């Protein structure tokens, strides 16, 4: 009568004790859960908040189920004492953000399931303690990015599911360190490009920008999962097609009218250049390169020192090539 | 070759023409869809935006499927020309709000399916044109309220699914006008009370406040769907239990210290009263009731006219009874 809460069913076999509370119409975690429990099933319930005291001394706890719940909040160090937790199920809940201290102390955690959650953000340090992970399920969320750097340190990781979210891009470093990697799912995300990395990848629901940039993936010999394009004259055609897949090199449409300038003025020289992909505007002083500047492609430096009031050159550049245009100063 | 888009399969039987585009990896609605189509299947695709021009002259269109898509936006009058649409599937998408002009002109619409969407708000007039509805599926959303008034005018409505959302309350008028009503699902919502209305209702995932207020539902003879309480000493017990289910009548814990007042001052007299449910604070002038006031339970009137500077009475009241306390003015 003491080892099992009145709402729960639970069985003992040899050393192991399981606690089964799934589909009990529970509103919170029963506190009478024996701290010797190895298995905890709390799925199909209605818990909204995880207090600290809920899993205070579950040293023996290996598997936890909190699937299909109404969870919106988890106390900062609720999972801290779970040094043995191998798998944690938090799928089908109402969590909006993964906090920094949420998954602290989960060194043995190999399976993290957070699919079907309303996730927008993840605090960067959130995945620093779960470095052991084999499976990371972040599908069916509103994510634009995940802590990519923290992931590079999951060296035993084999599945990273990111399907049905809004991921803009994947950094080029990516999974170089993850050698045991098997599956990567990026279907149904707002992705225009994919980084040229050395290769099971699924990416069929993305608004692909088909440039000479996404050519490496076209050159590859893989199955058609109905990938479709959103580039200029390719806005509808199924991706796996004829390679003419061409870029528009940089071209300076607008440039600063030749100006004499004045002493003691923060001179602004705008450089407009069109291309596919958008060119990187770089600035050059008369006989010397520059490193202030603006993302758009404009230069601004205070007092306009007469020491360097010569021919200023603006360089537009993308993989298709370069473009040059000069602007006066006297 | 003209009646069917190249990505779609479609069949003709007698007068009826169906267009089948499900699971085609589409990013937008093909414009080459024949305006004679009676059935349109676009489920299992990746459309984000519904342009006006997509369904411009689908006079014959009866059923539309846009299930399992990435839809975040639908142009204000996209469905206006669908005078024959009987059912519309918008489940499993990324819509956040139902706008005023979204479902305009859907007079024949009997089935509106919007489950599994990230819905927060609904503009009040949104359901004014869909008065014919038989089925309204708003499950698996983030809703706190729906246009209840607009619903009262769905007199042929038989199913209203509101499960797995965050509904705070249901107005007391409710479904008096809806006589053909069969099922109401309010499971897994943040509901403390249910209005005493004349009776298939499911409500098993709510943080019930068990007062003498929710007694009518306890007195009823219905099946246990594992309903649980969150009242003072009943915070865990399964709802279907012993009726002692008691209220705490109103009691004025704090009251305004007897004051003489001054001429030309906006006199503020606070009246604090505790109860279960919270009492309604009402004010009474010496020999005359009042109708300014504050929600908390405070009175404030400018210039403090000497005409009524007598004994002011404060009344706290809930279903369990009344409470009285006097405050001076001279």
């Amino acid at each position: 009568f003491q080892i099992c809460p009145k709402r729960c069913v639970c069985q003992i076999l040899s050393p192991n004790l399981a606690t089964l509370c799934a589909k009990k119409g529970l509103l919170f975690v029963p506190p009478n859960i024996d701290r010797r429990t190895v298995e905890l099933r709390l799925a199909d319930n209605f818990v909204t908040n995880i207090k600290r005291k809920d899993f205070a001394n579950m040293t023996s706890l290996v598997d936890l189920t909190l699937s299909r719940n109404t969870i919106s909040f988890i106390t900062p160090h609720a999972f801290a004492d779970l040094r043995n937790l191998r798998a944690l199920h938090l799928n089908s809940n109402r969590l909006t953000k993964i906090t920094n201290d949420m998954f602290s102390g989960l060194s043995n955690l190999h399976h993290l399931i957070l699919n079907n959650n309303q996730l927008t953000l993840i605090s960067s340090t959130a995945f620093d303690d779960v470095f052991a992970l084999e499976e990371l399920d972040l599908s069916y969320n509103n994510l634009e990015t995940i802590p990519w750097d923290a992931v590079e340190k999951m060296v035993s990781l084999h599945t990273l599911s990111l399907d049905h979210n809004m991921i803009d891009n994947i950094p080029k470093g990516t999974f170089s360190h993850l050698h045991k990697m098997t599956r990567l799912d990026v279907t149904s995300n707002k992705l225009q490009k994919l980084p040229p990395d050395p290769l099971a990848l699924s990416f069929g629901g993305n608004p692909l920008h088909c440039n000479c940039e996404l050519l490496w993936l076209r050159r590859l010999s893989r199955e058609d999962d109905l990938e479709t394009c959103a580039s200029p004259a390719l806005l509808t055609g199924r991706y796996f097609w004829s390679i003419p897949f061409l870029c528009e090199p940089p071209l300076i449409t607008r440039h600063t009218h030749e100006m004499r300038v004045l002493e003691g003025q923060r001179a602004t020289l705008r450089c407009k250049a069109r291309g596919d992909p958008e060119p990187a505007i770089h600035w050059i002083s008369p006989e010397g390169k520059l490193i202030l500047v603006y993302d758009n492609g404009t230069l601004d430096i205070l007092i306009t020192t007469v020491k360097d009031t010569g021919a200023f050159t603006c360089i537009a550049s993308n993989p298709a090539g370069e473009a040059t245009q000069t602007v006066d100063l006297h």
